[PDB]
This record gives structure tokens, C-alpha cells and sequence, in this order.
């Protein structure tokens, strides 16, 4: 059906009292006296839609006469899509849209908006108007660069950004410092400062596997409570796998130190596994794998991710995200690829426009975003969608469907970026990117869909016109999925029921209302359906939660999506409390064989 | 006696075994490979004198055809004064003079030096060539400013500076924050970040004003912040605060960017401070209002903070280099050789002012603030030992009159020298807007305890016209440089007459000259044990009275000595008010009230047995 039909079915559906708490809590704009400027989700949609459609001011394809019409059109479509909660941008966009803009412009009826009005919104966006979630900054090997980075951290965190860095440039603890004839503190010690900084104003800290301080880093939490830590693998994944299998040795070294050392790669991996087994940190960041698909590599280079891993970013680059709720696209046992296609084109445009009306706390970031125009279009509602299609999450069926769904989005996303590159101009760096200097460059692995051939061609076309360097991600959507009363990102539901009691909205519609009342006592207790008597088999099988799905089944779902995502993916590999450190190692080894670009594990009941 | 002859008496007196250990440890320069480029104090003196003499290149009264001879004469005089240890600049000068310069230039014999050698020295000073002890930077009420200040702490600390800040601009904990509708973390929380920053760079002063809404929390901050010394700031008139106390009044704690507002009994507030200092020796008191009363640039510029040890009150981004004269070496048959001292004060002021010219700061704002004000910190050390030689008890009116007079004498000549240097090299850029020119009868200290007052007043009138420096004097702890000079520290009494640090024996050398060597071997054991002569039998009453140590001297006599000196010092003074273990919190409060009445610009107390 038409997207406009789908909008009708949804646009009048108000958020659950549950989502309404979150909204009143931190999304509804309040003035300085504290009073509410927004009291209904609808008000948010209007403000955001109006701000992001303002970008069309810059559109060189629009005649000045029609300029007001075009803008009003995009506002409306952005608005409708936003109010129906079919697509939602990252929290910073919802938080900060229109900050600095007069309160008489952001909500007034769209029929009263003049060109004057929009031009005014554009000009009055203030230094707080920061609409992107994900940042990376470098941390150079000097006191000067280090503390400039600490300041950068505080500035980005102030405006609601999440920032990460690779700290491997910092020379190892004990290394010679010429300027003081003393000895260097080492990266782990400096990280404590970044931590202290943020504790008064969420972070990704990466150290490469071959840094002499890697071992101290791996145990750094047992303090750095505001960091997620990942171990960095800048080399090819194949290469590390090979070394591990040969029980080979890895040389720890650094350019600005005489400190060097041999360590068994297996012992290094076991150290990481043990710590992760204990506490869920550190993760693995396959940086070399990210650059392999980075269109600007090696002119520019990905060294780190944002805090949740889903976006690989070069120095000073930032990325804005948004997700589509695919559970809302269910229609009589099928995914509505007609409405969805339309929505992808709209979302890519919305996200690309966000860049235009975005304000960053640092000029180097502004430059980097303008050069690349990286976007992060993703999905939520996936698990709930499977529930509707009655497909077990932990099944090859699920994974084939997943790869297929992502492929479709990937194809239409890059299609749209082609058209946007045509209408508005390419990203300035297209010319030096592999989309131009290579033949058959594809931003991701593929190999699990019938769509591949059509994707391979649309990549060829972006040799001439491309608005964005990369387009796709799967984020955690923790907060925006609660607003969209749907499941989070690509994750299965963690629980089907929990306390006022809640029961999954889709389980509610399949299961016999009678049974629901009986088993619920046990369900909230055991957090699963699989050992509850007299529940239809195919309901136990369909309505699986995170912990019903074994580690490998989580991994391979991540693989499936990653094959059609040119950025990274947020995926927790959940693990039974009974898992051993070896079980964790096996996940790492398997991960090295798949196409995943990062690994995060959490063993149930370990913290 | 001419200075040149005092120099001969001291120049070949070798530093003690103790001083040489310190010099080897930290002051003798090394190459990248840990090898010694310097092995004797003489080498340090040559290096420093040469680098500081190099400033004379910039001297507009020298002709291109005389500069070489004038520079060599200054290096010569600087060298001999230094080697003799009659005057020694602050540690960073000893540490960093010469950094960047070819090693075959820094110790080359002076007779072989060319005009091009000196210009090469001047040009090769590297970014680490930072020769000043004392810095203050602002910390504005924004995330931007805060972390810019943290960055500055790191940079200043790297190159060897000590930095202080007044944190009172930071809005109270819990205050409204516009950009996030969040709540401010507060000055105390932010100070934890500055502390964390210093913890990884291998010392700070932290001030919060008495009327800040978080003052109570600040006062309790260390009861974490291990690198900070903390003082409470008093930006109002000392008189106003004493009167409020005496009238049992209340103080409005408020802040301009916060609705967080509160009333407190100034007496309860003081007792809290005194209670804390009683336990732990912190926080101190900083009389900023009293510093500003005497600040030649107030109120265009304002002193909001001191450096870590409190002796220099500095405006934002201002820095100051210090140097101290060992007055114990000026003792000559029962009197202070004022003829020699006058000459050394003249040379010392020029040396310190030259340091500015060859200094390299890590931040442009600092560089600018120093060039505009040219503030100096000439002080003294060896004061206690000098009193030992004159046979004057530290805890007497006689000693305090002597001190005020000694200090007035130095101040007169240092300031006369500034006039001269301003006439020769140019005035400090801001003279024109200072109170030396805009005001009549401006004197930058209280006076009132010397026959030198009228003469000081005359010279201050003169400096309306010519003046090289905004201020010239201080008394520093001189913890390390007094050890190098083998003399007592700053204006402090000796803490002990016989002791050991980490190691071995220090035994006061003036004691070792007066006391009967027989009686010395006798009491030596008891002395180290009891840390004082006070009640050791078989020791002459005369000696007991002169050879008093810090804890022999009651708190008021410590305080009154500080006041005597402060009447003739244009910056501030580092002084510990030592108190006996039996001291009460009321005893502390009394020290405070008396401090409010005297001319001291700050107060630090320590009760024996606190920590
Ligand atoms: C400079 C100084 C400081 C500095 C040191 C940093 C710097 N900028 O150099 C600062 C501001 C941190 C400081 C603080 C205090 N100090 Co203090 N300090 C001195 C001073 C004047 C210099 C000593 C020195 O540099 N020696 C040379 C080096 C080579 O020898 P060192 O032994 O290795 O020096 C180190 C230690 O002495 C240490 N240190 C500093 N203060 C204290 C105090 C004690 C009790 C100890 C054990 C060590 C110690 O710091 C030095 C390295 O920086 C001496 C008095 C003197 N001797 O002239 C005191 C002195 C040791 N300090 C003293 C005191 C009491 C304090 C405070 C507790 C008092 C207060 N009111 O705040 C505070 C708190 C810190 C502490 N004591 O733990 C007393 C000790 C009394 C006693 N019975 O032990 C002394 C003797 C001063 C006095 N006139 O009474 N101090
Ligand atoms: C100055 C200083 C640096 N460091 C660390 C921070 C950086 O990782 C590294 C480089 O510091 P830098 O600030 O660049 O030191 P430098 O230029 O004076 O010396 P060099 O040329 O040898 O680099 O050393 C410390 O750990 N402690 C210190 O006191
Ligand atoms: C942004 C922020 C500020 N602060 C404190 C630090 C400063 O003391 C003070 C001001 O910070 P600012 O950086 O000035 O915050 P702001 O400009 O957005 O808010 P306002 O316009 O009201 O000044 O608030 C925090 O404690 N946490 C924070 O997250
Ligand atoms: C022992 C040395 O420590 C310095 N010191 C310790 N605390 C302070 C303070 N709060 N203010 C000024 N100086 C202080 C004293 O000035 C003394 O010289
Ligand atoms: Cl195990
Ligand atoms: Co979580
Ligand atoms: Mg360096
Ligand atoms: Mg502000």
C-alpha cells in the first residue's frame, strides 16, 4: 500500500502512557521558567519536521517562487512520517531541533509559514543546535593534543554527543619524555582524566592489540566508569585468525618508545575473553575490517567508533542517525516493500538535511561532516516484525529475511543518495573516494540476497552522483524505540513481560487471552516461554527472547545485517550465565570468520 | 664593604655536602642520554649568568659597538654574585636557563665570547625556556573556559610553573545550567578535574571567596585534591570583615549566575575554617581586597588569586619570576653591611628584570601580561641565621624593628633601581594607567615601621615618571634555594637546629660557631630529641634566647614578624604561623582576628601534631 495509506493507520495513534513518561521526562521542550512548550508527541514532530525541512533553503534545484511550496511540502511529509512514528531520528535531533529559534516559529500552523519565517529559522540556530549522536576525535601523543582532546570531549558531551577515540598514539607507560627527561604516564592513565572530565559534565576508548600497554588496558576496569572499552585490530581479520591458529606471537611496540615485547596472541585473546566473561568489557573493534569498506581509505582512515560501536569514524568526523520502525510495515504476512521504499527515500533526505541545519562545537568537525556527509539510516521494530511474521529469531529463516530486508533498504538508500547527489551536489570528497577511483567498489560484503546484482549496479551509478559517503547503520535505539512503542534496533526482545504489568503487544494478540492470564505468573518469573507447560510449541518457538537465542545465533544475525550495512552495527552477543571463557573465545574465533566489524558480549548475570 | 669584597669572602666557599646532593639530583643539567653537562655549582652560575646577561642585547641605551663589553660585564657581575650564593633566582631559572642552546656556548669562557655568540644564545632559547615560578590563570563560568584552564594547568605545569586560580566565577553546585536545563556541578567538583589533570603531568593554589554559596563545602574539601593548596578568598576590605565579625553579623552567600542564595553567621563560618585549619592546616586565608588596595593597576586589573605558596598576588594570566638575597652573608662585625647590600639589590633587580626578556612562556596571554606589567619578586633568605649572628631573639620587638628596617631598606633601593631601569630601558607599558601616575602619594605597601618612610615616599613620587616594574618584592619559601645557599629559609625561623632529611645530619652552622663545642657534643643528643634548646640544662641562657626555633616562638610573634615584613613588601609573603599542639580552635580564631588588624595579606597556620 502507499506510504500515505500506512500513515493514515498510524498518524492518529498516540504513544502509550509508557512512551509518554519518557517524552514528558526529557523530550518535550521546556522554557527557562521551566514550563512545558510541548505537551504532546505531535508538538515534537512539528518542531523537528520544520527545522529539518528548512535545509531545503540551500537546495539549488528550487526556483525562488516554488521555494516556499517545496519547503512546506517536506515539512508536512517529515511531519506526517514523524507523528505516525514510522521513522524517528536520533535523540539529539529530537532534543535540540530549533534551540535558539523563537518559540513563535517552531509550532505555529504551517499555513502561516512564510519564506521569511524559514529563512529566520535557519539564521537563528544557536551553538546548542547539535543534532548528531556520534563523534570521533584524535588524541595525539603530546600534553598539548591530549588536553585539547579532553576539552573537545567536554564540549561534545555538553551538546549531547557521544564521542570515542583510539588512544594508541599515546606512548606506553614508562617511555622516555624528552621535554622533562621523565617518563610517560601511558594511555590508560590519561584515560582517567577524560573520565574525570566527563564525570562533571557515553565514551568509547580503544587501544590497539599491539600497543605495549594492551594488557593493562584489558584489565583497566577492576575508575573508567564512563568508558566503554574495545581492543583495536587495525590489521586484517584474516591475519589475526591465522596467527591465532598457528599459536603465533604478536610483537608489542610503539613508534615513540623503545619498549617492545613478544606475547602469544592466544594468551592475549584469553585475557580479553576472561575480562569480558567477567564484566562485558572490553569488546573487539575490527578497524582493519572497517577501512576495507571505507570509501575514503587510505586518504582518510577509520581509527575508532562512537560509544555504541555502530559507526566507524575518521578523525573529527561525526554522524547523525535515524531508524525506521519496520514492525509497522507488516501487512498480511508480508513486508510492505512499496511503502517502505518510499519511506527510505524520505528518511535519507531527512537525515541528509539534518547535516545542513546542524551546529557542531568544533570547526574541524564541521569541516569533516561537510566533506563526507556520512549518514546512519537504520531500523527498529525488527524483533516484533518477526513476531508478526511468526519467524523464530534464532533460525536461518530469520537471518535470510533479515539480510533480504536490509538489502532492500541498502539498495534504495544508495539509490536515493544518487538522486540527492544529482539534485543538490555530490559530497566534496566523492572525487577521491573508491566510488570513483575503483571499479566494482561495494561499501559492504553482501552475499545473502537476490538483491546483490542490483546493488552492484547502483554503486556503479554513484560513481557520477553521490550525496553521501556512507548511509546505513543499526543503532541500539534504546530510547526512540520506546517512543515508537516497538522493539529495539535489531535485537530480540529481552523480555516478553514485566511489571503495572506489561506484556508484549504482539504476543498479546496471538496467544489465547485465557492462557496469557495463567502463564504470566510464571513468565515474568522465568523470563521465557520455553519451560512453561501447555503453551503451543510454535508460540514458544516464535516468541523467543534474547536469552533463548544462543550466542552463535546472535552473531549470525549480526553477520546477516552487516552484509548490507556500510557502517557498523550495535549488537550485544548475549550469553547464558553458564557460558565459560572458552565459549567466549569461540565467539571471538567465529566472529573473525564472519563479516561482523565489531564484537560485544555480555554473559547473563555476570555483573 | 664594597660588594666586590663581600664577593671574595664567599665566592670560594663550597656548597655543603648536602647542597651538592640537591644540585646533582635536580639542578646540574644533563644531555638526552642522562650524562652530566654540569658537575659543580660554578657551572650553573656560568650558564645562568650568561643566559640572563644576554637580555642586554635588547638594551636601547647601548650602542652596537659597546654591547659586547656591557654584556660581558653583566655576565661577570651576575656570575660572581651567583657563584658566591649571595643571590639565587627561583628554581625554574636554575633549571631551564640555556634550554635550546648549543652546549659549547653555555659554559664557554667569557673572554672568548663574541657579540654573535650572545645573539645565538638569545635565538636558540626553546619553548621549554621558562624561568618563572608563579602563574595565575582565570577559570571562567563556562565549560569552554574551564577546560581551556585545565589545558593551561597542564601546559604551565609541564614547563615547571606553579599555578593558582580563584574558582569563584563557577556557579554554585545545583545552579541552573541553560544549555541543558541540567544542574551545575560546582567549583569544588571542577577542581577535582584540575587535580586529575596534574596527577598525570610530572603544586596548585585553589581559592574560593568567603561569600560563595559553596564556601562551606570548599572549606571541608579535604577532610581528592592532593595537589591543591586551598585558601579562602576575602575580596572585601579586611576592615569590613573584622567589623562584621565583631558585630556578630551575617554574610550573604550569593552568586550572579545562580538563584542559590543563603545567609550565614560570619562567626560560624570563621569557626569552621579555624576548626579545619586546626585539624589539618588548611584552608589558609587570602586577603585579596588587601592585595588590591596596594595593586598599582587596580581596578583596571584585579588580583583574584595567588600562586601556590601565596607570596605573589597575580592578575589573570600574569606570571612572576623570583630571586632571593641571602642576608646572612651580609653580617659584618655586629652589623649588616648596608653598602654591599645596596649594590646587590641594584644588581638583583636588574637580573630579575632581565629574566623576563629571556623567558619563554607556553601561552601567549601570559607572555603579553608579563611584558605589560614586568612584575618582579625580589626577596630575602637567611633572615633567621642573620638574627643568630646578630644575637637577636626572633621572638622580640627588637627583631621585628630590625626586620622592618632591613626590608624598608631593600624596598627603597629596589624601587630606586626600578626608576633607574625605567629611565635606561623603558617604563613598563602600563605605568601610564597605574596609580604611580594617576594618584598622588601612592605607596604599594603600608610602611609605618621605619625611618626610611619619607625616603621611600620620595622615590615613589619619582617613579611617576620612570618605572621599569609594577612591583618588585616578595618573601618566598625558598625551600630549595636556601638549601643550595646553606642558609635559613626566607623570613622563617629555623624549624630545627639539628635534624635529618631524606640522608642525614643538618646542624645549624651559627649554633656550631657560638655554642661551646664541648657543650655541643653534650647536648647534641638531647637537642635532636627535644627539637629545641628551651629546657636543656647546662646551656647558657644567652644561647637559649637567641637560638630559638619555630615552635619556641609563640603564634603572635610569628604573626607580628610577618606584619613587620609585609609593611615593606609590595607583593605578599609566605609565612607559616606555627602553633603548639596544645593550641585550641579559639587560639586559631584569635590569630585570624589579629591578622585582620595587622598588615598581613594572607595567613597560613599549622598546629604541631595536626597531621
Ligand atoms: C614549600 C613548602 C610547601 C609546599 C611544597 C610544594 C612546593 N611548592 O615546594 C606546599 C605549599 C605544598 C606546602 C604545604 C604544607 N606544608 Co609545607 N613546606 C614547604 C617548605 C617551606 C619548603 C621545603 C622544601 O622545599 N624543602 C626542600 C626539599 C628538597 O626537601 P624535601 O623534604 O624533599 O621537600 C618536600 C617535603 O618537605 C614536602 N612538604 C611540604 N610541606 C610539608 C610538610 C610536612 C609536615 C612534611 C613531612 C613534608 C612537607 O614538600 C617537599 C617537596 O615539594 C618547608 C619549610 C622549609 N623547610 O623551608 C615546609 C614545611 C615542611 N611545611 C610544613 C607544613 C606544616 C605544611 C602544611 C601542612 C601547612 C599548611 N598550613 O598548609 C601544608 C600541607 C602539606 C603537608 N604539610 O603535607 C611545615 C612542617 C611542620 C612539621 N612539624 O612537620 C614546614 C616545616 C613549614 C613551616 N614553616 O612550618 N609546603
Ligand atoms: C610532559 C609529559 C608528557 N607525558 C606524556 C604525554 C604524551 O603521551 C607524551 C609526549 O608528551 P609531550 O608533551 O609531547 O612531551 P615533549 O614534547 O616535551 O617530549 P617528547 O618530544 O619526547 O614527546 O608523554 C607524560 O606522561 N608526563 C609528562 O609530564
Ligand atoms: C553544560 C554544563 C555546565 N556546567 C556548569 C559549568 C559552569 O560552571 C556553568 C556554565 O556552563 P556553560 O558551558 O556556560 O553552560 P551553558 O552556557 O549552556 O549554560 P549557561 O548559558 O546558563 O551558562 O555550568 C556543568 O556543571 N555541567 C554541564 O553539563
Ligand atoms: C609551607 C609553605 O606552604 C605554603 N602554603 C600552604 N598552604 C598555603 C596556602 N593555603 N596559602 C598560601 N601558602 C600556603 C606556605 O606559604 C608555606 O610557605
Ligand atoms: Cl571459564
Ligand atoms: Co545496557
Ligand atoms: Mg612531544
Ligand atoms: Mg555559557
Amino acid at each position: 500500500m502507499k506510504l500515505s495509506d500506512l500513515i493514515s493507520r498510524w498518524i492518529d495513534v498516540e504513544p502509550s502512557k509508557n512512551a509518554q513518561i519518557i517524552l514528558r521526562d526529557r523530550y518535550f521542550m521546556k522554557d527557562l521558567d521551566g514550563n512545558y512548550l510541548e505537551t504532546k508527541w505531535e508538538d515534537v514532530a512539528r518542531r523537528v519536521a520544520r527545522v529539518v525541512a528548512t535545509a531545503e533553503l540551500l537546495n539549488p534545484s528550487y526556483k525562488k517562487n516554488e521555494k516556499l511550496d517545496r519547503i512546506k511540502e517536506w515539512e508536512d511529509i517529515f511531519f506526517r512520517v514523524l507523528k505516525a512514528r514510522l521513522f524517528i531520528p536520533n535523540s539529539p535531533t529530537l532534543f535540540n531541533a530549533g534551540l535558539g529559534v523563537k518559540h513563535d516559529l517552531l509550532w505555529k500552523p504551517i499555513d502561516q509559514m512564510t519564506l521569511e519565517d524559514y529563512e529566520e529559522i535557519y539564521r537563528s540556530r544557536n551553538h546548542l543546535h547539535m543534532l548528531s549522536a556520534c563523534f570521533v576525535v584524535p588524541v595525539g601523543d603530546s600534553i598539548e593534543e591530549i588536553f585539547e582532546a579532553v576539552k573537545e570531549y567536554a564540549l561534545i558531551t555538553k551538546v549531547g554527543g557521544g564521542v570515542g577515540s583510539n588512544f594508541s598514539e599515546l606512548r606506553p607507560k614508562g617511555s622516555f619524555v624528552a621535554g622533562t627527561h621523565g617518563k610517560a604516564s601511558g594511555p590508560v592513565s590519561f584515560m582517567h582524566v577524560f573520565n574525570s572530565a566527563i564525570s562533571v559534565v557515553a565514551l568509547m576508548g580503544i587501544l590497539n592489540i599491539n600497543h605495549p600497554d594492551i594488557e593493562e588496558f584489558i584489565d583497566a576496569k577492576k575508575v573508567l566508569n564512563f568508558f566503554n572499552l574495545s581492543v583495536g585490530f587495525p590489521m586484517d581479520k584474516k591475519e589475526i585468525l591465522k596467527l591465532y591458529e598457528e599459536d603465533g606471537e604478536l610483537e608489542l611496540s610503539h613508534p615513540r618508545s623503545t619498549i617492545r615485547k613478544k606475547v602469544k596472541i592466544r594468551e592475549l585473546f584469553r585475557k580479553i575473553a576472561t575480562n569480558a566473561w567477567k564484566s562485558g568489557d572490553p569488546g573487539l573493534a575490527f578497524l582493519g575490517e572497517m577501512n576495507k569498506y571505507y570509501p575514503l581509505y587510505p586518504h582518510r582512515k577509520i581509527n575508532s567508533t562512537n560509544p555504541c560501536g555502530e559507526i566507524g569514524l575518521s578523525d573529527y568526523e561525526a554522524c547523525n542517525l535515524g531508524s525506521i520502525d519496520v514492525a509497522k510495515f507488516y501487512n498480511n504476512g508480508f513486508v510492505d516493500l512499496e511503502a517502505l521504499q518510499e519511506l527510505v527515500q524520505i528518511a535519507v533526505r531527512f537525515l541528509d538535511n539534518v547535516i545542513d541545519v546542524n551546529v557542531f562545537p568544533i570547526d574541524k568537525i564541521t569541516k569533516a561532516v561537510k566533506e563526507s556527509r556520512r549518514l546512519g539510516l537504520g531500523i527498529m521494530g525488527f524483533a516484533d516484525l518477526l513476531y508478526k511474521l511468526e519467524i523464530p529469531y534464532n533460525s536461518q529463516e530469520a537471518r535470510d529475511f533479515a539480510a533480504n530486508l536490509m538489502a532492500f533498504i541498502a539498495l534504495h538508500a544508495h539509490r536515493t543518495s544518487y538522486e540527492l547527489g544529482k539534485e543538490k551536489g555530490n559530497f566534496p570528497l566523492l572525487e577521491i573516494s573508491r566510488y570513483r577511483t575503483e571499479d566494482n567498489f561495494v561499501p559492504f560484503a553482501m552475499g545473502m540476497s537476490n538483491y546483490d546484482d542490483e546493488i552492484r549496479e547502483v554503486m556503479k551509478m554513484t560513481k557520477e552522483f553521490r550525496r553521501n559517503v556512507a548511509l546505513l547503520t543499526i543503532a541500539p535505539t534504546g530510547s526512540i524505540s520506546n517512543i515508537a512503542d516497538t522493539s529495539s534496533g535489531l535485537e530480540p526482545n529481552f523480555l516478553l513481560a514485566y511489571t503495572l504489568l506489561y506484556v508484549n503487544q504482539v504476543l498479546r494478540e496471538k496467544l489465547n487471552p485465557e492462557i496469557l492470564k495463567r502463564i504470566e505468573k510464571e513468565l515474568i518469573e522465568k523470563g521465557s516461554l520455553k519451560d512453561i507447560p501447555d503453551v503451543p510449541e510454535k508460540i514458544k518457538k516464535v516468541f523467543v527472547v534474547a536469552l533463548d537465542i544462543d550466542p552463535m545465533d546472535h552473531l549470525l544475525m549480526q553477520d546477516a545485517f552487516q552484509r548490507y550495512v556500510d557502517n557498523n552495527i550495535s549488537k550485544t552477543i548475549n550469553m547464558p550465565q553458564s557460558a565459560t571463557v572458552d565459549d567466549v573465545l569461540n565467539v571471538y574465533l567465529e566472529a573473525l570468520r564472519t563479516n561482523v566489524r565489531g564484537i560485544t558480549v555480555y554473559r547473563d548475570g555476570s555483573l
